[PDB]
């Protein structure tokens, strides 16, 4: 999924 990890990190990402 989305290369952040935790995802929250890049909420400009629409897949975070």
């Amino acid at each position: 999924g989305c290369p952040c990890e935790p995802s929250y990190l890049c909420p400009w990402l629409p897949g975070c």
